[PDB]
């Protein structure tokens, strides 16, 4: 058990020699230069985040080819993930780029696009033409990251609702707002998103960070606004209300992966409904051996601070002892004073937590929960992973053009660092969300197809081998390929 | 598994009928009045802590008769602990009463008293006469919370050091100062300790929450200290340092539990560490069926601020998991602006994590390490919670005077409420530091021995009953007399 | 488990210090005097059997009163068991009193009662009046202990059958007859099943061995027979053909208890699949609690050696290692030549048995077949159990007045001796088909009600005491009752 | 577990479509023919037992000889066992051809060889020079397979005993003694065995039967007998009394396997103590992966009735349920009436108890004694029938050479067959003792190296295939290299 791991631990004993955790890096303006992000990567990215909310088209280019410039420069792979602004909700504007609401006070929100730019304190636009559809009387309205609360009274007509402020705030023109008892039914990916998407597509984007995915159908969007040319593009969904939170298993099915944005989830839910969320998804993924990635309000003080609170180290690590595949960084290095330095701490905090935290436990948890019989794929990767426990092997290679089965193992959490083996860069980049793996390139065009496997095998021993993983007299569990996986080696490393 | 029961957890379910955490709450001029006092008990204060790093005795027994009072008034028992100062190592005096300490710059420390009175920015008095002799070059000074980081290159003579100013900082007179390498072989208590134990054993005082314990044999000093008369005085461990982190199993063997004090801990070593120590510390406690208090930077920023960080309500639900048996708030009661907010807000993050939490988890884990022969005791307590499981019994009924057999029951995590029931009103106050049992008081010389043990039962499931735990045609687990005969019982 | 338990054993080591199986004899004619029955005691008979097959009421009340001075003179108590005659199919009467069958030949088998008296090889009667009805062309018809096989060709009428007579045997009047095939639907209990019966509740017969159950109703039929005076006798039903096996868990459900007769299942059923039939039957009876009984064939060879075969000394063990609560001796003691040596031999076997036999295998087997959530009673006992192993506690002591506690816990088979108290002397007797458990008598008239159970808590724990189980500074698990045992103690031996 | 599994039977039910359990047969008078062998290979016989306790080397010739052209013939592979005679205890003999022992009476019992050829009731010889200094007053002595019993009183002189006829028996000359309580120190091989044993490494024997084995530095001499050209042959420890009982853990690991001679142990054991000892030492072979025999006294009755005793029905069961790889015939099979029923029956007792046996209990109980870190032989094997249980796979083939790694496969006891293919015929021949597995022979120097491994495999598959065992869409366990290489493959 973990209660039992707990007993056996020492805080002054080394830490492991591997991270098991990624980082996710979002690039901005502090962060975009090649230098900055050769020291990023030095520091502990693995993937980089472009938060298409910002900047343009050149922008994000100039983010690609910088990235693959200093990952060049540093013999290194690094995933660059599209994340879409996505669709949104906002007030209009207002006579005098202000209004002054009161608590008490009483106003009009209207769907009329005629009100767009001469709003009051008294009566304003809503650019969501089905807002009054979905509000009941007694529901809220968030305005402004959620500091202005509305309750809706009435429909005073078809298109305009009564309501009641009930804080006092002061807002400016177009601000962002929040329906949390609500259904919103905004399509998945807007005009802006689709367009974003194809450009990802044509510059040959690892991954799409997609915003705001509340429902299956939404995931099925995204898929088709990636086109034919994009199918082998991961779709990582973003959980940012209720919504989405209800209807994860579904998600998840259709999906890569997951992002739990705790941020975004706790405009509408409570702050302790929304740790528990977190529990709930990371758990979901971890069982379906889909990435996962805690998002948001990481180590948000270090944005400006060179020292994170107590608090946020605890939040960083207990994420991973959740069972996060991924720590993302937002702000602290897009447009922090302190990018090397947040990347580094949240490199070693994960580290500190890995060496507290028992693989067996979810590994022997998962294995529970497989009903048999098995089908194959499945039997080989659990009982590699089985194997290693049992024979206390140092190492895992694993053969895998697509990652499939790298992903598959890494979901049965051996408690020795994973090397992936594999024909496709593009498999390496998209690896850098799975927990456990580093990937290595066989270049079968400067080396042959290896249809009989021992020079891969030889090429990930290797590595393994030069990161001081295993040496001579060791055990190292190899698994490979015909489709996925069928065949497993113990291996004594010579 | 833990894993398997959050795939089943939906965040609208309802919460449980009752938060098996305990809330401790330090008293300060904004809670000292019992009107105050009486809001945060309501609020879901179960022990008042009275820190006395400040405060005289007269501010103290003002606490502490207040809340004898407000909890006579709620017609509660609520446990007062005592926080001791403990000792300290600080630095002397300044010249101006201030010093300009720069990085790169060259320092002297000095044990020679004669320096406490005019020290300056080149070389200045530490109180710690063992200072040079448990200093090696190499070693680091930190002063003032660890803001100024020294480190140590050579001996001047016997009693000075030579250092480097590691980083700018400017420090005033009398701040305190940490060794982080060293083994500080300061008393366990300090002068001032004496003076404030025998003033809380004249008062009457549930328990100590003990300052800077590094070794087992220090809990003995403690003890000692309270005298004959205060031996029913349990003794919380602070640890603080590496030296209680390395010498937590005999510390905790000889201890009645311990404080995992963060901030504290967090001067010397690394924040990631100290999580970490926190669940090492945690779970000891948990297998040694000792309570366990999670303290410092629990809701800090609700200080001043009507709601705290994100991060600091996960913090909180954290503690909850790894399975503490308390939360604790300081400042946040004590001088804070929304003492009752916070504490109610405690008590919500606490009843959240608490319905996530899988109790069997606990229960098996802490099964699957007693040794075979189990005693008796042992036996019957797990058996008694397995029981909880096998029949799924809504409530535990724990017949016990000294809180020893309450403890043991909550020690295996049954997932229902546990009724304690006693003839000790100071055992019913002492329990308040340990999760999910709650004390009913029999006053066996106004209404007999009930050796026959039916009026005790009955009052427990009298109070599971008054609380909504029980109804007609549930089951009750019944343990009674050191407990070894359980009972399981249908609720009439 | 077994296999890990057979690794750690010692055949030099000390046996138990106590046996946990029963013994049942047979009473005769070598046996029925009380000095014969005080010898069988001595050897280890916790149960004797009547047979009532052969002899009159009058020579039964004479066993049942010699066994009764045999008990009384000894201190002990002895069970009392009526095993019926039961419903038989024989053939009639033959002219010459004899009919020598021919392989090849062709014979009749007739329903009608004329030919009762003047059979023949070529025509005979049988006394089954449905025979017809339930036999079919290509059934087989067993006759004289199965040593003449028939095959039934076709109905010659409503009264006959032509049949092949497939082996060479000569046959003589009245001899008994099988039909392996067949669902034979004769009553439950005949006319002398009947008033047998009613005798025997009269002369307070502590339970009935009821002969040939085939189905469930026909347990009603014995209950029925017993009348409202005859409520708390066992009925043990007898399992003898392929229905009774077939019909296995409703009639396990509707008795008291079941006896495995493997010499008659084995008439029809091939004899390695009696076997398997037994390990079946037994295990049913230890998951549903209900005493179960080892019969026929048992130790037969030592009916006129002094010595068994080797064989027959491993069919005895594994019965015990099967998990039976009883063995039982027929011939063996019914007209043996040593009938004291037989029971001596059977109790060593039983004993050297039980010193190798993994008691925790058979209590965690049933624990884990409960269905969460159990009922208190269940619990009770199972966790009584339990405690026993965690502390290795070295007896329990049990009250029970009508032995069902003592039942429920004997089912979890602790490794330590079971000690039942109890206010029933008909509950000591009755609980000599349990195994493991030794009854003490507390005498509620002579010594009071005891409403506290104090007393009969120290004479479970004297009696346990006195037969050195266990010692100052041992624990006892102690349990007791308002209608069922609620209540656990764990107590240490002053 | 096994009573779990019980609970799921039906006596109708249809049988396993294979037989796990090996049948070794005795050949003699009633069986030396080529047509009588291939009744029995047919019949279900794996080993051609010859007993070197009688015959020539010319009759044991004829034997060898008529095995090879039988299997031959029938295309199959039987391997060939010889039994040794082993060192023995006998009488001398008596003046008239017999001596009336009567109880109550005094006898003499002597290792003065002047009286081997002129014993009487009074006064006897006993070829065991050690007797004297090896028996104590107390102990017994066996006579004529136990049916005399001796108690020795004292040492009339240093070569002499008093004894006391404790039974009255009638001896004839040269009748076989036993000794219960005393550790025997004859020899390990006899003369006759070394001329034995050389006689069978120079007729290419698969195995040896080694008699009365009692110690683990026993099985080297039999080892150092055979010499450097009979290093491959199997030695199989016949275990007959309480030395080799006792020291068994050691025997165990020198030897290749052990027969659990019933008969033997039970002239100076009780049989109720031989039953517990067949237990233990079937289930520490089963653990040690090493094959076990249950010999003697199996169907016996059938030797001249054409049915057996239902006790030897289940004795047989029983054999099978305690874990034996193999069952043994003796007279049944080499002097009997019915030698072709007699194993036909043989066979359908092991296949009912093979169907209500439940093989998961046997590797679960094997697998949780397995220490940690195992080495990787032991892995990959217990994976590997750890995925057929988790597929549901329905055949194993194993690449196996020397039938080690089929050895280890079969230790761990899948529910379904194992398939060993192999580059050596007498690997055929050796795992004729292995429960679970069926043989297939590549020729190497016919058909290439295959050192990609498909030949083999496809061999495997198709020998699979061909019995029933697998159709497509099926899963197949692989397992190859002793082996480190696993594959779950989807039969065509
Ligand atoms: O003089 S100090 O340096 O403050 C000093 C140092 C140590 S030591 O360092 O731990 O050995 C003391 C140990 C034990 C003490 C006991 S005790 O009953 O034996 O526990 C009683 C008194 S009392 O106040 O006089 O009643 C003590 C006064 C002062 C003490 C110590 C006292
Ligand atoms: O003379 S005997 O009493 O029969 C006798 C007794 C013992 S002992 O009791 O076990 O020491 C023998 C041990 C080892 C022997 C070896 S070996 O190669 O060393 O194994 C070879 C021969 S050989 O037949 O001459 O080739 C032996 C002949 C006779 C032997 C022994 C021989
Ligand atoms: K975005
Ligand atoms: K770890
Ligand atoms: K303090
Ligand atoms: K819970
Ligand atoms: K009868
Ligand atoms: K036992
Ligand atoms: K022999
Ligand atoms: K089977």
């Amino acid at each position: 058990s973990q209660l039992a791991h707990n007993l056996t631990l020492s805080i002054f004993d080394p830490v492991a020699n591997y991270r098991a955790a990624r980082i996710i890096c979002t690039i901005g303006p502090s962060t975009q230069s090649v230098e900055a992000l050769k020291g990023l990567i030095q520091s502990g990215m693995s993937v980089a985040r472009m938060n298409f909310s910002h900047g343009s088209h050149e922008y994000h280019q100039t983010t690609i080819n910088n990235v693959r410039q200093a990952a060049a420069e540093l013999g290194v792979n690094i995933a660059i993930a599209l994340d879409t602004k996505g669709p949104e909700i906002r007030t209009g504007q207002f006579v005098g780029g202000d209004a002054v609401m009161e608590r008490g006070a009483t106003c009009y929100v209207t769907t009329d696009p005629a009100f767009a730019d001469k709003g009051t304190k008294d009566k304003f636009y809503i650019d969501y033409q089905n807002l009054s559809k979905v509000v009941r009387p007694g529901n809220y309205i968030y305005i402004d990251d959620g500091i202005l609360i509305l309750q809706v009274q009435s429909h005073e007509d078809e298109q305009t609702l009564e309501c009641t402020v009930t804080n006092s705030h002061t807002i400016s023109d177009r601000r962002g707002v929040n329906l949390p008892g609500c259904d919103v039914d905004l399509p998945a990916v807007s005009a802006k998103d689709r367009v974003d998407l194809q450009f990802g597509v044509e510059q040959g984007v690892d991954m799409i960070f997609a915003s705001f995915i509340r429902s299956a159908e939404q995931v099925g969007d995204v898929r088709k606004a990636l086109g034919p040319k994009g199918r082998d593009i991961m779709i990582i969904c973003k959980i940012e209300n209720h919504q989405g939170v209800q209807n994860i298993d579904s998600i998840i099915e259709e999906s890569d992966g997951i992002m739990v944005a705790r941020g975004d989830l706790g405009v509408e839910i409570p702050a302790e409904k929304v740790v528990v969320a977190q529990k709930i998804l990371i758990s979901k993924c971890n069982v379906a051996g889909k990435p996962v990635i805690c998002a948001t309000q990481m180590l948000e003080s270090m944005t400006y601070n060179p020292r994170p609170t107590r608090a946020e180290v605890s939040d960083v690590a207990n994420a991973v002892f959740n069972g996060a595949d991924c720590v993302m960084l937002s702000g602290e290095t897009a447009k922090g004073k302190y990018p090397n330095e947040v990347v580094q701490y949240m490199a070693r905090i994960c580290l500190e937590a890995q060496s507290a935290l028992n693989e067996y436990v979810f590994f022997n948890s998962i294995k529970k929960l497989q009903h048999i019989p098995m089908s194959a794929d499945e039997a080989v990767c659990s009982s590699a992973v089985n194997s290693v426990y049992e024979t206390k092997a140092k190492a895992m290679v694993v053969l895998s053009n697509t990652g499939r089965s790298a992903r598959l193992v890494a979901k049965y959490r051996p408690n020795c660092p994973i090397v992936c083996v594999t024909t496709r860069l593009q498999t390496c980049r998209q690896l850098n969300i799975t927990q456990g793996v580093e990937s290595v390139f066989f270049d079968a065009d400067k080396l042959g197809h290896d249809e009989g496997k021992e020079h891969r095998v030889a090429a990930g021993v290797e590595f393994a081998k030069s990161k001081g993983y295993v040496q001579t007299g060791d055990y190292c569990v190899v698994i490979h390929a015909k489709g996925y996986a069928n065949q497993t080696r113990i291996l004594l490393v010579e």
